[PDB]
């Protein structure tokens, strides 16, 4: 009753919708608000389409050249801006797609791993491996950080996006040679130092995918580590629709919820 009540309070003061989740383990209960409702993806879904590309071809395909055009950035893409002329490679791109949330790196993963037209339907289908049939993209970059509150498309939940996360981190969805790069990637990015990081003591772990999209959306998905190795995924999912499009998302929304959550597991 005391988090539900928290997490409300958040909502009131920060004008948001919040969505948390932290899934059981075997000392501790789920932590869930809104958990099971929709909530845009914006880039939290480069994690999981990294760790696809990972799963689909060997390691040596990292270093797979690929070439793209101007026409392909219509996105912020800081990275895929300065190597037109040269194109990057694979691991270049996942890079890209983590670290800063390069738009273009994005959509030529999503490429890599469906074609030109087939990808989103092919990220999706990755998360249906992983048994999540709840998430969809239906977009690429970047139409998908844009799609009007109430739509279903290119939304996932924080239920969702928590148990993927966990399998891609703690589980083996990956090899542990695959795993390390992208939690190396994700342990790297530091787009993620005012979301859930900031919730958490400095002498616990975290690697983060953050989320920022129009209608004030602003997401980060984590794992996370106590001082003693004990593992936790967090998601947390926010939008302040009721602003319209050009709504501000708000950091400290979720690195106080990301704070209400280590109180509780600490």
């Amino acid at each position: 009753g005391d988090l539900a009540d928290r997490f409300a309070e958040l909502e009131r003061r920060y004008d948001a919708r919040l969505g948390v989740y932290v899934p059981a383990t075997g000392t501790t209960a789920a932590i869930e608000y809104r958990a099971d409702e929709r909530f845009a993806f914006c880039s939290t879904f480069k994690a999981p389409l990294v760790a696809a590309v990972l799963h689909q071809n060997p390691l040596t395909h990292l270093d797979k050249l690929i070439t793209y055009t101007s026409d392909d950035i219509r996105s912020y893409s800081p990275v895929a801006q300065q190597h037109v002329q040269t194109g990057m490679t694979i691991g270049q791109l996942c890079d890209a797609a983590i670290r800063y949330g390069d738009g273009t790196a994005a959509n030529l993963l999503l490429a890599d791993l469906g074609g030109p037209g087939g990808g989103t339907a092919a990220f999706t289908g990755y998360l249906r491996s992983l048994g999540d049939t709840v998430s969809r993209l239906d977009a690429e970059e970047p139409e998908l950080n844009r799609d009007p509150p109430g739509d279903e498309r290119d939304t996932t939940t924080p239920h969702a996006i928590a148990l993927v996360l966990q399998q891609l981190v703690l589980g083996n969805a990956l090899p542990p040679d695959k795993r390390a790069l992208l939690t190396d990637w994700m342990a790297r990015n530091t787009t993620g130092a005012k979301r859930i990081r900031a919730g958490f003591p400095a002498d616990w772990k975290v690697i983060d995918k953050t989320g920022t999209g129009d209608y004030g959306r602003a997401n980060d998905i984590a794992v996370v580590w106590s001082p003693t190795g004990v593992p936790y995924v967090v998601a947390v999912m926010s939008d302040r629709a009721g602003g319209g499009y050009d709504a501000e998302p708000r950091e400290a929304l979720l690195a106080e919820a990301a704070t209400c959550v280590a109180g509780v597991l600490a």
